[PDB]
């Protein structure tokens, strides 16, 4: 599409836009077959947005976050799909951090979209179902039947899941390196990002 032509913002609000218009028929092949989810031209525009170099790293964890709320039914989240679904477009590449951003070239530094909640790039509301971009209204969303209610959240770490907020029960705040030592099943508080510590457990089954 060309939206390239007036360039990065048109990339970006288009990108979210098209999603949720198309939404119905992209929730469908996200669960049916999602390589060719990944691999649709609609979705190069923004590919071009994200630096080189971790581009297919990025695209590597958001693979491995999408299957791990394929695999963990009942944690369906609608905006968190939305607004990482271009980052899997680049071509994976196995990495073993945790982020918790992607870089978006904008201006000549760009902006960064968070793994958990919300930022200027993309900024959802939950009460009023609402999208905007960098300002732009980029449409509103209609949640599934099965989106998820339980505060578990399958697609914000590689292999945990957030299961709600700090639970003193379990300690100061870990950081986020210090999840490998974890073991299966095993719950910590953990600094997630902004202020925020949250209970994750790492998860008891594997990967795929």
């Amino acid at each position: 599409m060309m939206w390239e032509i007036n360039g990065p913002e048109s990339v970006l609000v288009n990108t979210y836009q098209w999603i949720i218009r198309n939404w119905e028929t992209v929730k469908i092949q996200w669960s049916q077959n999602p390589t060719m989810l990944y691999n649709k031209m609609e979705f190069e525009p923004f590919q071009s947005l994200v630096p080189k170099a971790i581009r297919g790293q990025y695209s590597g964890f958001v693979r491995t976050l999408f299957q791990q709320m394929r695999d963990v039914l009942g944690t369906f989240d609608t905006a968190q799909i939305i607004k990482l679904l271009p980052f899997a477009a680049a071509p994976p590449k196995q990495s073993r951090m945790q982020f918790s951003s992607f870089t978006v070239n904008v201006r000549g530094s760009g902006m960064r979209i968070l793994v958990r909640g919300n930022s200027p790039v993309f900024n959802y509301n939950k009460a009023t179902k609402r999208l905007t971009v960098l300002g732009k209204d980029a449409g509103t969303l209609t949640e599934d039947p099965d989106e998820g209610t339980a505060g578990v959240e399958s697609a914000v770490l590689r292999g945990f899941l957030i299961l709600g907020k700090e639970d003193k029960r379990y300690g100061p705040a870990l950081s986020i390196n210090e999840l490998s030592n974890l073991a299966k099943g095993e719950k910590a508080n953990v600094l997630i990002g902004q202020g925020d510590v949250v209970l994750v457990m790492k998860r008891k089954r594997d990967s795929s």
